[PDB]
């Protein structure tokens, strides 16, 4: 899923992820992260 957080590209948006949903990875979109499956 997609999030409402700042990421800074997708190795922020991994831990992030993580935190949010519980997907570790993913990627960053001009501002948000994404997650994967």
């Amino acid at each position: 899923q997609f999030t409402d957080v700042k990421c800074t590209g997708s190795k922020q948006c991994w831990p992030v992820c993580k935190q949010m949903f519980g997907k570790p990875n993913g990627k960053c979109m001009n501002g948000k992260c994404r997650c994967y499956s």
